């Protein structure tokens, strides 16, 4: 359930960077109880945007895991996100 | 061997049902002191919110009063800095998938 | 352009350590999308300076990009900096 | 001497984990400069003890590199310090 989720988190592309919002180090908690789904992420830029496209996406994708029925993406700020958080993968493609 | 790496192995047990694995290597304790009678830790949870019943702060609680010499464990529940997956153990990630 | 905006700000030196922007750690943040470039970064110490140089010459460096005109420069302390940030490579010259 | 800087650091011990503030991760900063010497370190606990005695330790510690007639110690909080931050020898010291 939680490798599943992770996997299927894996397709959600941040279209600024190219990259999937797992190696990018969006994801900061993600809990699979159903029917329900829990994931808290944050966005590269602290600001809201006028469309949450990403957290949108990241809704769709843990929509599709066995047994969920209800998803919930909290979009938080805290702690603020840094190119730290790249995974290698992530730099290596970067060129970081 | 000292009362640290104790206290370390005894937490260990301590598990969050939510995700499966123990406080520890989900890198959930912030702080450990233990200077008998006394122990102290400050920890986080997975969640920013404190729940109806810290029944994990209270598991842990547990757990340091098994070492030797306390008699008195202060558990600390604290959300600075905010938790984040990124302070898994490698092999809590191991065996999350991630 | 991701990899040659990192390579141009490693030529960005700050005059306190010795060492550039970007093994410091202080580059939070990058993106390049012609005619605009964007880089969240903060300082080693807490406050702002009476004329930020450091974000100046992050400005011209980015200022060179392929098709950049509009270069913005996000100077902020969240999260603050510490010393671990520092590259592999930066704490290999300063003996830390 | 930014090498003097950090052995005379590595030489001040935290009594409640029995290890040196930089294997502690507790200096989050450290600039000399005659006469100045500037340190931005942090404690284990949350909040200023009656008398900070690593804080006076590390001022003595820093009074006494080239030419240093000046020590700032600014003892901060942000970001919070956490267990994450001990070098690898200070986990196979306390056995973490």
């Amino acid at each position: 359930l939680e490798a599943q989720a992770w996997a299927l988190l894996e397709a959600v592309y941040d279209p600024e960077l190219g990259l999937d919002v797992v190696n990018l180090g969006l994801i900061y908690d993600l809990v699979v109880e159903p029917p329900r789904a829990y994931v808290r992420m944050t966005l590269t830029t602290p600001g809201c945007p006028l469309h949450d496209s990403l957290g949108e996406a990241v809704r769709q994708a843990l929509s599709r895991l066995p047994g969920v029925e209800e998803v919930e993406v909290e979009v938080t700020f805290e702690p603020p996100w840094t190119l730290a958080r790249l995974s290698e993968k992530a730099r290596r493609l970067l060129g970081w």
